[PDB]
DNA sequence: CATTAAGCAGTCCGCG
DNA sequence: GCGGACTGCTTAA
């Protein structure tokens, strides 16, 4: 097999990398780098190496890596370029690795794992780390085994082995629900020492050495408490042992009221989950516990003990190791859903780059690209200092607020890298400018054509036509990759629905699911075959349509969101191509095609309704457009359809056989206007959307930018099983906005989009009348909680102190002097909840750690001074009334000359 | 070592 | 009791 790298490091002059040999076998190496850098030289000098722009450099071979830094130096100070790879791995990884890398995921050791530590004095902080570790929990994916180590004699009470007999029972039945696809591959190790545990623990990581560590927090908090814990009982070059290189950085974040500290293990690549789940997984949630994100995504309930975490273990040690095995399981069985380090493996050995270094789309590019001009003999700029500028973005159209019965929107393909391909954006395919016209001159299409002989930007740059740029071909090879699994996605969508319909009518017989790949869309025999079988057949079927749904989803946003992220790079200092003529080409670029092809919509759709000046385009954003289709179906007549499906595909026939060789038209007219490369803009239909035929439902609504709600019946080609809402911007959608609020918002937003004013009514009275009974959780609001300290004045609220923050501070006076009440940490987020007058905690509101019951000791005094008035005009009525007021509607019956009878 | 546009909640201040 | 300037937070893209 292919040799590849596993983990990469630069210690001093030395590169310290371990990586799978050509037998598949884990080894590791020092290698003393010679790194090479270049410099200009004059064209006399015969050379093989030219920089980006044709320009001929002389390459510098360095005995050393501190030679090569020390030269970058002299070289600044003289005030000329220093040209090449500066981060001497990527070159390294670059020059070993002179191929296309095929892993064997197999071969790679990624380790899960997670400790307990019972502190009777508050949260254990691991800086510190003054409290035994008592257990851990490590996963290895080699093995395929759970190691747990437990701790039987502590500080804190001496306690029995951990029954695995126990663990496997149902909770009902007093036991712990240890999952049975897991119990097999436990390995259970009792301790009688703190000592003896962590020294064996050790043992077993110089044997099981992880490559990529992950698990729930573990880099806040199980590697710093692991690394200081040991650092303080054996001293710290024990500690070291935790790194294969023996080389560890400690980094110490100072937080007035915090100091906490992450570790760097030189020689292993730590990818925390919830890092990966936070950059990946593109979601906001309101709490990320374990608990709450493992309720999310596999709809598991929480893990339930009696009294406090740090009473658990002398009261119940048995579901103490148990639901410590359990929380290591659940990260291992969020990631077989969403598959971030399949992504991150997948990504960072295409890139030739850290796997750690996935987080970050600038090294990931940095690397990219290097190494596509490596190939070509060409040396890559000196990256520079740039000052922080702001520049212009997308366009986003000011939409008139009010229902809109029939809507249907197109979007641009993958808008920003298609901009890149066709006006053919790079450092190096710059040709020169042009005097620009105001924007809407170029929209209107009465500026002077820019170039005849360069593809051009309505930002007033021009690119070569016959020339590769380095961002182009690079960015092309991700957009290709990305395209193929939307379509996976897509189709995995479109066999669910197939799954759904079939499930109105199951049949009853003894079956099993399918063996079909669900990326692609089924077979006419397959559908046959699914129109037969049972209702237990088919949910298992739509589970793995879902699940393939999942993988599809995560394979492809997250290759948009890095392409994207290139477009967005040209505009950070910190990349080695900044340039804001590039950045500004995309963005200029964008909102002129929006705006284009408003007007060339419009036009068309004028003249085929036989009309003149009538404003179809309601709305757009970036690269999205939103055509009231009101007159279109009027120019039928409704009464023709025979239901909602017939209209919809009478919509959807209509966009796919008029509409969009309209737009491909006009798009093909824009590019031969600024004489582009290639065409590239391809704008296709989105959603359709209206109310079911017959109701009293006003099918959408728009309060203003960015803020609309309407009711889809087909996304992209995905005709649902049942209408499905698409709510943007509002507060259904925010994180911020209670639980339940939430809830009856999306409820009063789907009434009024298929039902009408009359069913909005009712549902808003019900749920006036039955507020004040729902869980107190469920009814508090979210913020995320930063710089709490600046408006900390001795425990009181500082001048301009946000709302969130002094919730806060009322809950710190409320705890203070209680050693066991839960810390709310900086940057992370609360619940919150308004407070009735002369309550006595003395101030307007309260907030306490989001996912978190309120501690006992003050739950009561919320409970009781909770103001459940303000509550539901804020978040509940507030934006209801903004919705209804848009949507020309009212949530409440007006007084009338109706009210003088008796009804 | 490392994208912009834009809406809403809230504080402060002004307001016989 | 609101509106304008301003900060904070969180979306859409
Ligand atoms: N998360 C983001 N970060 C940076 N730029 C973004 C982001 N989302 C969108 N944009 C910019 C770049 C996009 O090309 C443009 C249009 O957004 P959008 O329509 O969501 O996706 P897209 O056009 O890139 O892909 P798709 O093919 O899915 O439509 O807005
Ligand atoms: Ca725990
Ligand atoms: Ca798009
Ligand atoms: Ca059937
Ligand atoms: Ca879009
Ligand atoms: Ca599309």
């Amino acid at each position: 097999m292919k040799e590849f790298y596993l983990t990469v490091e630069q210690i001093g002059d030395s590169i310290f990398e371990r990586y799978i040999d050509s037998n598949g076998r884990e080894r590791t190496r020092e290698v003393e780098y010679k790194p090479s850098l270049f410099a200009h030289c004059p064209e006399s000098q015969a050379t093989k190496y030219f920089d980006i722009y044709g320009k001929p450099c002389t390459r510098k071979l360095f005995a050393n890596m501190r030679d090569a830094s020390q030269w970058i130096k002299r070289m600044e100070d003289i005030g000329l370029e220093a040209l090449g790879m500066d981060d001497f791995k990527l070159a390294y990884l670059s020059d070993t690795y002179n191929y296309e890398i095929k892993y064997d995921h197999t071969k790679i050791r990624v380790a899960n794992f997670d400790i307990e530590v019972t502190s009777p004095d508050g949260f254990p902080e691991p800086s510190q780390a003054k409290h035994p570790i008592d257990a851990i929990t490590h996963y290895d994916s080699i093995d395929d085994r759970f190691y747990v180590f437990d701790l039987l004699n502590s500080p804190y009470g001496n306690v029995e082995e951990w029954s695995i007999e126990i663990a496997a029972k149902l909770q009902e039945q007093g036991g712990d629900e240890v999952p049975s696809e897991i119990i097999d591959k436990i390995i259970y190790m009792p301790f009688d020492n703190e000592k003896e545990l962590l020294m064996e623990y050790l043992n077993f990581w110089q044997q099981k050495t992880p490559v990529i560590l992950t698990g729930w927090n573990v880099e806040s908090f199980a590697i710093p408490y692991v690394y200081n814990r040991i650092k303080n009982i054996f001293g710290e070059s024990t500690a070291k042992r935790l790194s294969p290189h023996r080389k560890t950085r400690v980094k110490v974040i100072e937080n007035m009221y915090g100091s906490r500290e992450i570790i760097t293990l030189f020689g292993i690549s730590v990818l925390d989950y919830i890092d990966l789940y936070k950059k990946f997984s593109f979601t906001n949630q309101p709490s990320y516990s374990l608990d709450y994100i493992s309720e999310f995504e596999l709809n598991v309930g929480k893990l339930k003990y009696d009294g406090p975490i740090s009473k658990l273990r002398e009261s119940n040690h048995q579901r103490y190791i148990s639901y410590n095995i359990i929380a290591v399981y659940r990260v291992l069985q969020i990631d077989a859903k969403r598959q971030f380090i399949n992504l991150s493996l997948d990504m960072g050995y295409y890139a030739k780059i850290q796997i750690q270094s996935v987080f970050s789309p600038i090294k990931t590019w940095d690397a990219i690209i290097f190494n596509s001009l490596k190939e070509q003999n060409k040396v890559i700029p000196q990256g520079r200092s740039h000052p922080v500028q702001p520049y212009p973005g997308a366009f986003v159209k000011e939409p008139i607020p009010n229902r809109y019965k029939y809507v249907m929107s197109f979007d641009l393909t993958s808008l920003y890298p298609s901009i890149i391909r066709q006006v053919n954006i790079s450092p190096e395919t710059i040709a020169g400018t042009f005097k620009v016209a105001p924007l809407h001159d170029y929209i209107n299409a009465v500026a002077e054509r820019p170039s005849d002989v360069y593809s051009c930007s309505p930002n007033g740059m021009m690119y070569y036509k016959d020339r590769d740029g380095v961002v182009p071909t690079e960015i092309t090879k991700v957009f290709n990759q990305r395209k193929e699994h939307k379509g996976y996605m897509l189709a995995a969508q479109r066999n669910g629905e197939i799954i759904k319909e079939a499930l109105h009518n199951p049949n009853l017989s003894v079956d099993e699911p399918l063996d079909v790949d669900y990326r692609f869309d089924f077979s006419d025999e397959i559908k046959e075959k699914i129109k037969k079988l049972s209702a237990k057949s088919l949910n298992e079927m739509l589970f793995r349509a879902q699940r393939t749904e999942v993988a599809g989803m995560t394979a492809q946003i997250n290759r948009k969101a890095l392409i994207n992220g290139l477009a967005g790079a040209l505009g950070n200092v910190w990349f080695r191509y900044y340039d804001l003529r590039n950045a500004t080409a995309i963005t200029t670029f964008g909102q002129m095609a929006l705006q284009w092809i408003e007007r060339k919509v419009n036009e068309y759709l004028n003249e085929v309704c036989g009309t003149e000046g009538e404003a179809f385009v309601l709305y757009g954003d970036t690269d999205s457009i939103y055509v009231s289709a009101d007159k279109i179906i009027d120019k039928v007549g409704e009464s023709k359809f025979r239901d909602t499906n017939h209209w919809v595909d009478f919509l959807d026939k209509f966009a796919r056989e008029r509409m969009e060789p309209a737009i491909d038209r006009g798009f093909r007219e824009m590019c031969e206007y600024m004489n582009n490369k290639q065409h590239l803009m391809f704008m296709d239909r989105e959603a359709i959307a209206g109310p079911p035929l017959g109701s009293k439902g006003i099918g959408g609504f728009w309060t203003g930018k960015k803020r609309y709600a309407l009711n889809v019946w087909d996304m992209e080609g995905t005709r649902y099983a049942e209408p499905k809402l698409k709510i943007m911007g509002l507060e259904t959608q925010k994180s911020s906005t209670p639980k339940a609020v939430q809830k009856a918002l999306k409820e009063c937003i789907r009434r009024m989009l298929q039902e009408g004013e009359e069913s909005l009514q009712e549902y808003f009275k019900e749920f006036e009348k039955e507020f004040r009974q729902l869980n107190y959780i469920s009814i508090a609001s979210v913020s995320s909680a930063n710089n709490i300290a600046k408006y900390d004045v001795g425990g009181f609220p500082g001048p301009k102190c946000p709302f969130h923050i002094r919730g806060i501070l009322t809950y710190n006076r409320a705890i203070k002097g209680n050693i066991d009440a839960p810390q709310v940490v900086e940057g992370e987020k609360v619940y919150v909840l308004p407070l009735r007058e002369g309550n006595p905690f003395g101030d307007k509101c309260i907030a306490w750690p989001s996912g978190t019951e309120i501690t006992d000791l003050i739950k009561d005094d919320v409970l009781h001074w909770m103001d459940y008035t303000v509550l539901l005009e804020k978040t509940f009525i507030k934006p209801l009334e903004g919705f209804t007021s848009a949507a020309k509607l009212d949530y409440e019956k007006k007084a009338s000359l109706f009210d003088m009878f008796d009804f």
